[PDB]
């Protein structure tokens, strides 16, 4: 579905801490409740040394904000990953500049329109406009139908309260 990937992508460069400044689904019901099911809220990336992704999240199920660890495996294409669990789902990386911002997407194997999520991260708590410009000029192909976005006072907080 996603036909923007980043080129000349360098995963160790993406270490360290983000914060989900954006999301939007293909389907109202993957970001709807605090408890659905790709309402997830980046923590940090930390890259291994033969190049998969080990992601720290928080995410809302059972009343609590529980926090999670995820591995994206990699791929031959640099910018995509695959994340190991039931579903084949994967992680494509659009665009970054490291210091500020990161766009990705993660989708469904197929069926046949499918689940699509995609997250504005940055790297401080702050609503950076230019990240957020390029964040929904990157969406205005894909088949959105639910678009979050947080401020800095939640995003201090645990799973955006
Ligand atoms: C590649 C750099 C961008 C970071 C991508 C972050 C991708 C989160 C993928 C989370 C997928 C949904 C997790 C669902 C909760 C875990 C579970 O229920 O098993």
């Amino acid at each position: 579905i996603v036909t923007q990937t980043m080129k000349g992508l360098d995963i160790q460069k993406v270490a360290g801490t983000w914060y989900s400044l954006a999301m939007a689904a293909s389907d109202i019901s993957l970001l709807d409740a605090q408890s659905a099911p790709l309402r997830v809220y980046v923590e940090e990336l930390k890259p291994t040394p033969e190049g998969d992704l080990e992601i720290l999240l928080q995410k809302w199920e059972n009343g609590e904000c529980a926090q999670k660890k995820i591995i994206a495996e990699k791929t031959k294409i640099p910018a995509v990953f695959k994340i190991d669990a039931l579903n084949e789902n994967k992680v494509l990386v659009l665009d970054t500049d490291y210091k500020k911002y990161l766009l990705f997407c993660m989708e469904n194997s197929a069926e046949p329109e499918q689940s699509l999520a995609c997250q504005c991260l940055v790297r401080t708590p702050e609503v950076d406009d230019e990240a957020l410009e390029k964040f929904d000029k990157a969406l205005k192909a894909l088949p959105m139908h639910i678009r979050l976005s947080f401020n800095p006072t939640q995003l201090e907080e645990q799973c955006h309260i």
